[PDB]
């Protein structure tokens, strides 16, 4: 017995076809299952034929006679209908009001997931929807993972390489970083899990949480994660003070953070505060710098990815009292992050945390960095498990957005990102910050013509270390990713000549080509995800492949604009390397 969650009308009904269950009052229920697919009900008994042998669970047939309920072809003459005149029968039969927007819910709930609308309106519809569809989406998510086949131990060649063997009649999952497979032992009537582990094509190599000494016939399949009911909201409601609440300003403040005094203030006076900032604007060190203004109040720093945080920890490693301090790492992962500040000592005025890490705790100012990467489902959890007086929403709608990997025909607008993108591209940010402070002119220039509508505004000069070259070169492919060794080739010869550039950090859409470009070039190698909110004095880019891929703006944006000082491009796409406005090089 629950509320319904179209109605909040009190009732004992549940969709039983939706995969995530929601309580649906009696109208509700009706609206649903006479425009949808779903038939089955779930009450404290599931609504199905009482007749010996019948298959009958659709209420659409069933009727009730006596404490039984019976289908269409076994009721008794005097039987009345349990779903019929638009209602249900079900406990609180009388408290069914009805909504308006049963549309948006009926589509919510048969939508596969795979076009842009279906993600639109998920995050134009009403609040409690919202919540609703999250959990819809990473259920869906986490369902489609078992499609995929299991992996299974067939030769173990050392300790970082294996031989896996697959199971039959479904397919294999992409093997690289980003897919992290739980490793198990089989026992006598059970399972045992063995840790995490990652996997890699050379034959495969492997890391693991664990140095468990993996023997034949232990097994991988992806990680999944419980999708937990949503129940705080994806934005609190908002309030607006008349004076700063909780918090102590500081009476003298550095010279490099007295530029967001102002906004720090603002922070400070409502609820919940968004500040929007293109690519290398200090929004991060905006951050960092709020801790120095409230130096009594405890602020949590969260974030979607590892990387994302880590580059609050740098940036608080420079500026705020390294015993203060903590990084909260789950239990037994071995994946390799920040770790200057103390580990999982939640009880310290400064927190880094991933989102999905985050521990059921208060705070005066809550951070969430990177919020195009961020989901619902993810903002959700913050209101859930940090309770805080102030929630400032950093991040920069054209860059990285969260993995949409059941998404696939059209495109979804940053808008429709998450309610807190959404509130940046309709009502505007709380706060702004319009001039980056870490790009060349060169870079700046590029972007704010690209992307940014010519409203970007750079505080560094031309540095006339940008380049540019036009080569396709050769691409050459390896199942899911692609690698263009005469791209590199190219780079190898440029840096001889530039002898001040083998300490870049190389980018690449493909992550083979990274590892290829690091045994040939033996560079620092970041991917576009890992490289996110960090800065790099020399980047050099080859974009490998004129695939879609590859020529995403917001993925190349980011990209791009990683570099301090300069960058070289080694572009594929003619339209990208026109609309670079670097120095363009020659051909030997
Ligand atoms: N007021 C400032 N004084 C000194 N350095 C600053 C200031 N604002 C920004 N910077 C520097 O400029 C760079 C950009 O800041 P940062 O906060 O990392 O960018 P960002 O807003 O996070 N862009 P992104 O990487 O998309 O998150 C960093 O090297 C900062 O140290
Ligand atoms: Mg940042
Ligand atoms: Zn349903
Ligand atoms: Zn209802
Ligand atoms: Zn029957």
């Amino acid at each position: 017995v629950g509320a319904c969650v179209l109605c909040n009308s009190q009732t004992s009904l549940r969709c039983g076809a939706c995969i995530r269950r929601p309580f649906l009052c009696c109208k509700c229920c009706y609206d649903h299952v006479i425009s949808t697919s779903h038939k089955l009900v779930l009450s404290v008994n599931p609504y199905v034929c009482n007749a010996p042998g019948c298959d009958v669970t659709d209420v659409t047939q069933l009727y009730l006679g006596g404490m039984s309920y019976y289908c269409k072809s076994h009721k008794p003459p005097i039987s009345f209908p349990l779903c019929a005149n638009g209602q249900v029968f079900g406990l609180y039969k009388n408290t069914c009001v009805g909504s308006d927007n049963v549309t948006d819910f009926n589509a919510i709930a048969t939508c596969d997931w795979t076009n842009a609308g279906d993600y639109i309106l998920a995050n134009t519809c009403t609040e409690r929807l919202k919540l609703f569809a999250a959990e819809t989406l990473k259920a869906t998510e986490e369902t489609f993972k078992l499609s995929y086949g299991i992996a299974t131990v067939r030769e173990v060649l050392s300790d970082r390489e294996l031989h896996l063997s697959w199971e039959v009649g479904k397919p294999r999952p992409p093997l690289n970083r980003n897919y992290v497979f739980t490793g198990y032992r089989v026992t006598k009537n059970s399972k045992v899990q063995i840790g995490e582990y990652t996997f890699e094509k050379g034959a495969v190599v492997y890391r693991g949480t664990t140095t468990y000494k993996l023997n034949v016939g232990d097994y991988f399949v992806l990680t999944s994660h419980t999708v937990m009911p949503l129940s705080a909201p994806t934005l609190v409601p908002q309030e607006h003070y008349v004076r700063i609440t909780g918090l102590y300003p500081t009476l003298n403040i550095s010279d490099e953070f007295s530029s967001n005094v102002a906004n720090y203030q603002k922070v400070g006076m409502q609820k919940y505060s968004t500040l929007q900032g293109p690519p290398g604007t200090g929004k991060s060190h905006f951050a960092i710098g709020l801790a120095l203004y409230y130096p009594s109040a405890r602020i949590v720093y969260t974030a979607c990815s590892h990387a994302a945080v880590d580059a609050l920890c740098e940036k608080a490693l420079k500026y705020l009292p390294i015993d203060k301090c903590s990084r909260i790492i789950p239990a037994r992962a071995r994946v390799e992050c920040f770790d200057k500040f103390k580990v999982n000592s939640t009880l310290e005025q400064y927190v880094f945390c991933t989102v999905n890490a985050l521990p059921e705790t208060t705070a005066d100012i809550v951070v969430f960095d990177e919020i195009s990467m961020a989901t619902n489902y993810d903002l959700s959890v913050v209101n859930a498990r940090l309770r805080a007086k102030h929630y400032v929403y950093i991040g920069d709608p054209a860059q990285l957005p969260a993995p949409r990997t059941l998404l696939t025909k059209g495109t979804l607008e940053p808008e429709y990102f998450n309610s807190v993108c959404r509130l940046m591209k309709t009502i505007g940010p709380d706060m702004f910050l319009g001039t980056c402070r870490r790009c060349p002119a060169e870079i700046v220039d590029t972007v704010s013509a690209l992307v940014y509508d010519n409203k970007l505004k750079a505080h560094k000069d031309k540095s006339a270390q940008c380049f540019k070259m036009f080569y396709k070169g050769v691409i050459t492919h390896d199942v899911s990713s692609a690698i263009n060794r005469p791209q590199i080739g190219v780079v190898r010869e440029f840096l001889t000549r530039n002898p001040a550039w083998r300490k870049a950090v190389f980018i690449s859409p493909y992550n083979s080509q990274n590892a290829v470009a690091s045994k040939i070039l033996g560079l620092p190698t970041q991917t576009v995800d890992s490289s996110q909110g960090s800065e790099y004095d020399y980047v050099i880019f080859t974009q490998t492949t004129e695939t879609a891929h590859s020529c995403n703006v917001n993925r190349f944006n980011v990209a791009i604009t990683r570099a301090k000082v300069g960058i070289l491009c080694i572009m594929s796409d003619r339209d990208l390397y026109d609309k670079l406005q670097f120095t363009s090089l020659e051909i030997p």
